[PDB]
């Protein structure tokens, strides 16, 4: 599924991500834009052989099991494939654990490099929320 900007903002709000760990909804929409272009089926292989999955590009190194990332953990207790669902519940649940891990949204390097410090409210501008 390829979400629209306000459609994803609504889905993230419904799943309690808005102001989670102090991150406003535009921060989460911005991170999703640059991680996946709002595509739930986005996958990207890392140089270290881990893979990133779904709207928030969650990494098999730590967070989900894909069976092909040696030495990795599965701290969200999910198959990485669940992060590719049209239903964002698994991605949201796992993103809440990631953003609680101690470095906040810096865990998402695209958030640090493209969202952090910017006018992230622009991402939810005009959305009925
Ligand atoms: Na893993």
């Amino acid at each position: 599924k390829v979400f629209g900007r306000c459609e994803l903002a609504a889905a993230m709000k419904r799943h309690g991500l808005d102001n989670y760990r102090g991150y406003s909804l535009g921060n989460w929409v911005c991170a999703a834009k640059f991680e996946s272009n709002f595509n739930t089926q986005a996958t990207n292989r890392n140089t270290d052989g881990s893979t990133d999955y779904g709207i928030l590009q969650i990494n098999s190194r730590w967070w989900c099991n894909d069976g092909r990332t040696p030495g990795s953990r599965n701290l969200c207790n999910i198959p990485c494939s669940a992060l590719l669902s049209s239903d964002i519940t698994a991605s949201v649940n796992c993103a809440k654990k990631i953003v609680s891990d101690g470095n906040g949204m810096n865990a998402w390097v695209a958030w640090r490099n493209r969202c952090k410090g910017t006018d992230v409210q622009a991402w939810i501008r005009g959305c009925r929320l």
